[PDB]
Protein backbone atom coordinates (compact mmCIF):
# COMPACT_ATOMS: atom_id res chain seq x y z
CA UNK A 1 0.00 0.00 0.00
CA UNK A 2 1.19 3.65 -0.94
CA UNK A 3 2.08 5.86 1.54
CA UNK A 4 0.04 9.74 2.22
CA UNK A 5 3.61 10.71 0.54
CA UNK A 6 3.63 8.98 -2.16
CA UNK A 7 -0.07 9.33 -3.44
CA UNK A 8 0.25 12.75 -3.56
CA UNK A 9 3.48 12.96 -4.93
CA UNK A 10 1.56 11.14 -7.78
CA UNK A 11 -1.54 12.87 -7.87
CA UNK A 12 0.50 16.12 -7.29
CA UNK A 13 -1.61 18.91 -8.78
CA UNK A 14 -5.44 16.96 -8.25
CA UNK A 15 -5.99 19.83 -5.12
CA UNK A 16 -4.88 22.44 -7.73
CA UNK A 17 -7.82 25.41 -7.56
CA UNK A 18 -7.33 24.68 -11.41
CA UNK A 19 -8.96 21.42 -10.85
CA UNK A 20 -12.71 21.35 -10.27
CA UNK A 21 -12.16 18.22 -7.82
CA UNK A 22 -9.90 19.86 -5.50
CA UNK A 23 -10.37 18.19 -2.36
CA UNK A 24 -12.29 15.84 -2.93
CA UNK A 25 -10.08 12.73 -3.43
CA UNK A 26 -8.38 12.31 -0.61
CA UNK A 27 -6.30 9.84 0.65
CA UNK A 28 -8.09 9.08 3.46
CA UNK A 29 -10.92 8.04 1.23
CA UNK A 30 -8.85 6.37 -0.83
CA UNK A 31 -7.52 4.05 2.11
CA UNK A 32 -11.07 3.39 3.45
CA UNK A 33 -12.48 2.25 -0.28
CA UNK A 34 -9.80 -0.33 -0.41
CA UNK A 35 -10.68 -1.91 2.95
CA UNK A 36 -13.91 -2.59 1.47
CA UNK A 37 -11.82 -4.82 -1.29
CA UNK A 38 -9.01 -6.24 1.12
CA UNK A 39 -7.66 -8.00 -1.82
CA UNK A 40 -6.54 -4.89 -4.09
CA UNK A 41 -2.80 -4.06 -3.46
CA UNK A 42 -2.61 -7.19 -1.71
CA UNK A 43 -2.14 -9.71 -3.39
CA UNK A 44 0.98 -11.17 -5.14
CA UNK A 45 5.00 -10.05 -4.22
CA UNK A 46 6.35 -6.69 -3.39
CA UNK A 47 6.55 -5.87 -7.02
CA UNK A 48 3.18 -6.77 -8.51
CA UNK A 49 1.31 -4.79 -5.25
CA UNK A 50 2.93 -1.63 -5.93
CA UNK A 51 2.21 -2.27 -9.93
CA UNK A 52 -1.26 -2.76 -9.09
CA UNK A 53 -1.71 0.49 -7.64
CA UNK A 54 0.50 2.04 -10.25
CA UNK A 55 -2.22 0.79 -13.31
CA UNK A 56 -5.33 1.59 -11.00
CA UNK A 57 -4.42 4.97 -10.58
CA UNK A 58 -2.98 5.16 -14.00
CA UNK A 59 -6.13 4.32 -16.12
CA UNK A 60 -8.43 6.34 -13.68
CA UNK A 61 -6.22 9.56 -13.88
CA UNK A 62 -6.25 9.09 -17.98
CA UNK A 63 -10.22 9.32 -16.82
CA UNK A 64 -10.22 12.21 -14.68
CA UNK A 65 -6.98 13.88 -15.87
CA UNK A 66 -6.69 17.93 -16.75
CA UNK A 67 -3.48 17.40 -18.15
CA UNK A 68 -1.62 19.37 -21.16
CA UNK A 69 1.64 18.87 -22.81
CA UNK A 70 3.43 21.67 -21.66
CA UNK A 71 1.56 21.37 -18.04
CA UNK A 72 3.56 22.23 -15.21
CA UNK A 73 5.47 18.86 -14.30
CA UNK A 74 4.21 17.27 -17.31
CA UNK A 75 0.61 16.12 -18.39
CA UNK A 76 1.07 12.53 -16.38
CA UNK A 77 0.73 15.13 -13.28
CA UNK A 78 -2.45 15.79 -13.63
CA UNK A 79 -4.45 12.72 -12.80
CA UNK A 80 -7.96 13.11 -10.72
CA UNK A 81 -8.43 16.64 -11.33
CA UNK A 82 -11.77 16.23 -12.72
CA UNK A 83 -15.05 14.91 -10.91
CA UNK A 84 -17.89 15.13 -12.93
CA UNK A 85 -17.74 14.64 -16.93
CA UNK A 86 -17.94 17.23 -18.89
CA UNK A 87 -20.45 18.65 -21.01
CA UNK A 88 -22.76 14.88 -20.93
CA UNK A 89 -24.37 14.45 -24.40
CA UNK A 90 -27.16 12.80 -22.54
CA UNK A 91 -28.91 11.30 -19.10
CA UNK A 92 -26.87 8.17 -19.90
CA UNK A 93 -30.20 6.51 -19.01
CA UNK A 94 -30.86 2.75 -20.68
CA UNK A 95 -34.08 1.69 -19.27
CA UNK A 96 -34.85 -1.71 -17.75
CA UNK A 97 -37.20 -3.50 -15.69
CA UNK A 98 -33.76 -4.74 -13.80
CA UNK A 99 -32.48 -0.94 -14.07
CA UNK A 100 -34.87 1.91 -14.14
CA UNK A 101 -34.02 4.93 -14.47
CA UNK A 102 -34.42 7.60 -11.70
CA UNK A 103 -36.84 10.78 -12.25
CA UNK A 104 -34.31 13.80 -12.79
CA UNK A 105 -30.99 11.58 -12.26
CA UNK A 106 -28.18 11.39 -14.67
CA UNK A 107 -25.58 8.13 -14.89
CA UNK A 108 -23.11 10.34 -16.66
CA UNK A 109 -19.25 9.52 -15.45
CA UNK A 110 -18.55 9.94 -12.21
CA UNK A 111 -15.14 9.32 -10.10
CA UNK A 112 -11.79 8.11 -10.43
CA UNK A 113 -13.41 5.30 -13.97
CA UNK A 114 -16.44 8.03 -14.76
CA UNK A 115 -18.76 5.44 -13.82
CA UNK A 116 -21.64 5.67 -16.51
CA UNK A 117 -25.43 4.70 -17.24
CA UNK A 118 -27.84 3.43 -15.05
CA UNK A 119 -27.03 -0.52 -15.40
CA UNK A 120 -23.58 0.48 -14.48
CA UNK A 121 -24.19 2.01 -11.42
CA UNK A 122 -27.06 -0.23 -10.53
CA UNK A 123 -24.66 -3.08 -9.87
CA UNK A 124 -22.46 -1.11 -8.25
CA UNK A 125 -24.45 0.47 -5.51
CA UNK A 126 -26.13 -2.88 -5.23
CA UNK A 127 -22.01 -4.31 -4.68
CA UNK A 128 -21.16 -1.69 -2.41
CA UNK A 129 -24.53 -1.70 -0.12
CA UNK A 130 -26.09 2.11 -1.44
CA UNK A 131 -28.71 2.80 -3.64
CA UNK A 132 -26.61 4.40 -6.79
CA UNK A 133 -29.35 3.68 -9.07
CA UNK A 134 -31.54 6.05 -7.08
CA UNK A 135 -28.41 8.55 -6.09
CA UNK A 136 -26.06 8.63 -8.69
CA UNK A 137 -25.05 11.85 -7.70
CA UNK A 138 -23.30 10.19 -4.34
CA UNK A 139 -20.24 9.34 -7.23
CA UNK A 140 -19.68 13.15 -7.34
CA UNK A 141 -20.47 14.01 -3.46
CA UNK A 142 -18.58 11.26 -0.91
CA UNK A 143 -14.96 10.54 -1.77
CA UNK A 144 -15.48 6.93 -0.13
CA UNK A 145 -18.17 5.94 -2.29
CA UNK A 146 -16.55 7.64 -5.24
CA UNK A 147 -12.97 5.69 -4.99
CA UNK A 148 -15.82 2.28 -4.48
CA UNK A 149 -17.01 3.05 -7.32
CA UNK A 150 -13.89 2.88 -9.16
CA UNK A 151 -12.44 -0.13 -7.12
CA UNK A 152 -15.97 -1.89 -8.12
CA UNK A 153 -14.88 -2.14 -11.65
CA UNK A 154 -11.58 -3.54 -10.86
CA UNK A 155 -12.28 -6.10 -8.94
CA UNK A 156 -15.72 -7.31 -10.84
CA UNK A 157 -14.97 -9.87 -13.84
CA UNK A 158 -17.50 -9.42 -16.68
CA UNK A 159 -16.98 -13.15 -17.21
CA UNK A 160 -15.24 -14.79 -19.44
CA UNK A 161 -13.46 -11.02 -19.29
CA UNK A 162 -11.58 -10.66 -16.24
CA UNK A 163 -11.55 -8.07 -14.11
CA UNK A 164 -8.69 -5.53 -14.20
CA UNK A 165 -7.04 -6.83 -10.64
CA UNK A 166 -6.67 -10.65 -12.32
CA UNK A 167 -4.91 -9.01 -15.35
CA UNK A 168 -2.67 -7.41 -12.95
CA UNK A 169 -1.84 -9.59 -10.51
CA UNK A 170 -1.38 -12.53 -12.79
CA UNK A 171 -4.51 -14.47 -11.69
CA UNK A 172 -6.02 -14.43 -15.13
CA UNK A 173 -4.63 -17.24 -17.73
CA UNK A 174 -5.66 -15.97 -21.24
CA UNK A 175 -8.36 -18.39 -23.25
CA UNK A 176 -7.13 -19.62 -26.45
CA UNK A 177 -9.73 -17.82 -28.29
CA UNK A 178 -8.02 -14.63 -26.02
CA UNK A 179 -4.41 -15.25 -27.26
CA UNK A 180 -5.68 -15.75 -30.47
CA UNK A 181 -7.15 -12.19 -30.46
CA UNK A 182 -3.42 -10.64 -28.99
CA UNK A 183 -5.15 -10.21 -25.60
CA UNK A 184 -2.55 -11.72 -23.51
CA UNK A 185 -1.60 -10.05 -19.57
CA UNK A 186 -0.74 -6.54 -19.09
CA UNK A 187 -1.50 -2.97 -19.11
CA UNK A 188 -2.75 -3.48 -22.76
CA UNK A 189 -5.74 -5.79 -21.86
CA UNK A 190 -7.06 -3.86 -18.91
CA UNK A 191 -7.09 -0.57 -21.07
CA UNK A 192 -9.27 -3.14 -23.85
CA UNK A 193 -11.13 -4.01 -20.60
CA UNK A 194 -11.89 -0.27 -19.93
CA UNK A 195 -12.76 0.98 -23.16
CA UNK A 196 -11.34 -1.13 -25.74
CA UNK A 197 -14.76 -1.25 -27.88
CA UNK A 198 -13.41 2.64 -28.78
CA UNK A 199 -9.07 2.07 -28.56
CA UNK A 200 -8.06 -0.98 -28.87
CA UNK A 201 -7.23 -2.82 -32.21
CA UNK A 202 -6.57 -0.23 -34.33
CA UNK A 203 -3.12 0.95 -34.18
CA UNK A 204 -1.87 3.82 -31.71
CA UNK A 205 -4.12 6.11 -29.96
CA UNK A 206 -3.26 9.66 -28.07
CA UNK A 207 -5.96 8.25 -24.96
CA UNK A 208 -4.15 4.56 -24.99
CA UNK A 209 -0.96 6.68 -24.81
CA UNK A 210 -2.06 8.92 -22.24
CA UNK A 211 -3.01 5.97 -20.15
CA UNK A 212 0.07 4.54 -20.60
CA UNK A 213 1.86 7.83 -19.70
CA UNK A 214 0.59 7.59 -16.57
CA UNK A 215 1.12 4.35 -15.92
CA UNK A 216 4.61 4.53 -16.47
CA UNK A 217 5.61 7.85 -14.91
CA UNK A 218 4.01 6.10 -11.93
CA UNK A 219 5.90 2.89 -11.88
CA UNK A 220 8.75 5.11 -12.32
CA UNK A 221 8.14 6.86 -9.38
CA UNK A 222 7.09 3.97 -7.18
CA UNK A 223 10.28 2.01 -8.22
CA UNK A 224 8.41 -1.00 -10.39
CA UNK A 225 8.86 -2.17 -13.79
CA UNK A 226 6.37 -2.13 -16.49
CA UNK A 227 5.24 -5.09 -17.28
CA UNK A 228 4.57 -6.61 -20.72
CA UNK A 229 2.00 -5.95 -23.27
CA UNK A 230 1.20 -2.35 -22.16
CA UNK A 231 -0.48 -1.45 -25.02
CA UNK A 232 -3.70 -3.02 -27.12
CA UNK A 233 -3.02 -1.25 -30.46
CA UNK A 234 -2.69 -5.44 -31.80
CA UNK A 235 -5.60 -6.79 -29.56
CA UNK A 236 -9.18 -7.34 -30.15
CA UNK A 237 -11.65 -5.55 -28.30
CA UNK A 238 -13.54 -7.87 -26.34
Amino acid sequence: MISRSMFDQLLKHRNDGACPAKGFYTYDAFIAAAKSFPSFGTTGDTDVRKREIAAFLGQTSHETTGGWPTAPDGPYAWGYCFLKEINPSSDYCDPSPQYPCAPGKQYYGRGPIQLSWNYNYGPCGEALGVDLLNNPDLVATDPVISFKTALWFWMTPQSPKPSCHDVITGRWTPSAADRAAGRVPGYGVITNIINGGLECGKGPDAQVEDRIGFYKRYCDILGVSYGNNLDCYNQRPF
